[PDB]
């Protein structure tokens, strides 16, 4: 009830959470903010390399090598710990409320775990699609078409010059870029 609540919020005046929706500014702001926490698991020491991926349908996928969101649940409320670091209340929260669909995949414990969301909603809870022995964060969503105009697809330089930027200011953290559309690829790392 709370969280409907604050999504909602976002969803409503959207330009105050990520910035213009009718420029493209606010779109790719809202990579940014998926790679920030990406960031901030590397500065723990956890994380090496970031690959951020423009797909051909309208996504962007965000990847990293660290630890895994963490995947448990509260026993007495069920609502896993994944869910409310993706609901509460700039945040990958308020990507989620401004993403039409939003899929989180986590490798983490010797599973892999995912789970949907559509506008911030969740569709079922945190379930398990597999294993592996990797560990890691999967953050890829599609763009909500009622918040965007104008500039509703993902540019690449856009992207490459600020992950070029997070790259030196955080140096020592391997990003790369890749686009799925045509092929290009970059590799941003600073010593
Ligand atoms: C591709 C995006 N990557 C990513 O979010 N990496 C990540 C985030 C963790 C977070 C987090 C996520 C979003 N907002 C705020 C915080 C919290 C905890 C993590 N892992 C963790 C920390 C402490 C103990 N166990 C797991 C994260 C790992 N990777």
């Amino acid at each position: 009830i709370k969280v409907l609540k604050g999504l909602d919020a976002v969803r409503k005046r959207p330009g105050m959470y990520i910035g213009d929706t009718d420029d493209g500014t606010g779109l790719h702001h809202m990579v940014f903010e998926v790679v920030d926490n990406a960031i901030d698991e590397a500065l723990a020491g956890h994380c090496k390399e970031i690959i951020v991926t423009i797909h051909a349908d309208n996504s962007v996928s965000v990847q990293d090598d660290g630890r895994g969101i963490p995947t448990g649940i509260h026993p007495e409320e069920g609502v896993s710990a994944a869910e409310v670091i993706m609901t509460v209340l700039v945040g990958v929260s308020v990507v989620n409320a401004l993403s039409q669909k939003l899929e989180l995949v986590i490798q983490r414990e010797g599973k892999i775990h995912r789970q949907i969301y559509e506008h911030g909603v969740p569709q079922a809870p945190l379930a398990v699609t597999g294993e592996t022995e990797k560990t890691g964060t999967m953050v890829r969503f599609w763009p909500s078409l009622e918040t965007f105009t104008n500039v509703t697809e993902f540019e690449y330089e856009i992207l490459a010059k600020r992950l070029r930027e997070l790259s030196f200011l955080n140096s020592g953290v391997s990003i790369r870029l890749r686009d799925k559309r045509d092929g290009k690829e970059d590799h941003f790392h600073y010593e």
